[PDB]
């Protein structure tokens, strides 16, 4: 009987309880349960992966056709907060990948720093992400641009980024609170407004979708960018 199987996305997990292999076996980062399975010499645990905190796990749970986040990618996480879905993407990309976790708050930013010391390939960036020129000499080009920001300017602010850091033909996955783009329109136009300007940018949509049950008119949007010559 095999309890835990990969997910459809590689680095992901099922057993419906999403989960990711713990790169530091034996840790907890947020409370979450642990599921360490034993056979003969072989161990593998897994960390349960929870969408009520973690727009990514609600955005798997509800059926995104691609994350991109995968073993090897290197991904500039812009939002990380104290490090809980950096945690697991840290978990899917694995030892030969790398998460650059940028995060202006310095309370979660001493989080993310002590998540970093026990994962190798977490790299915390405490800094404003609307001024990359600030860090561009830390990070190398990326696979995959994650965003969270929660900004009424975050699609200027991830464009930017994407502009500096982000290989042609890499994918962006967005997260998109629709209140706090702008709290006086619709989640439909704050929606429809965010995937025009990303097209602007040669940031183009090739999913989109809500996270109902998990949360009310919050938004991933899934992409490729193809960036002029
Ligand atoms: N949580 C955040 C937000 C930002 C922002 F707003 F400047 F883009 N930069 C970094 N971390």
């Amino acid at each position: 009987n095999v309890m835990v199987e990969p997910h459809r996305h590689e680095g992901v997990f099922i057993c419906d309880a999403l989960v990711t292999k713990n790169l530091v076996p034996g840790e907890s980062v947020y409370g979450e349960k642990r599921v360490s399975i034993s056979e003969g010499d072989d161990k593998i645990e897994y960390r349960a992966w929870n969408p009520f905190r973690s727009k990514l796990a609600a955005a798997i749970l509800g059926g995104v056709d691609q994350i991109h986040i995968k073993p090897g990618a290197k991904v500039l996480y812009l939002g990380a907060a104290s490090g809980t879905t950096v945690s697991h993407v840290s978990d899917i990309v694995g030892p030969d990948g790398l998460v650059y976790a940028v995060e202006f708050s310095h309370r979660s930013g001493r989080d993310l720093i002590n998540l970093a010391k026990k994962r190798t390939n977490i790299i915390p960036v405490i800094e404003d992400a609307r001024h990359p020129h600030k860090y561009r000499m830390l990070i190398a080009m990326v696979d995959v641009i994650f965003a969270d920001v929660a900004q009424p300017d975050q699609t200027r602010i991830v464009a930017l980024n994407a502009h500096t850091f982000l290989r042609n033909g890499g994918h962006f996955v967005i997260s998109i609170k629709a209140n706090c783009i702008d709290s006086t329109a619709s989640a439909e136009a704050v929606f429809a407004s965010e995937v025009k300007k990303m097209q602007q940018e040669n940031m183009k949509p090739q999913e989109q979708l809500t996270l109902e049950p998990y949360e009310r008119d919050h938004a991933v949007v899934v992409g490729v960018y193809r960036p002029p010559p």
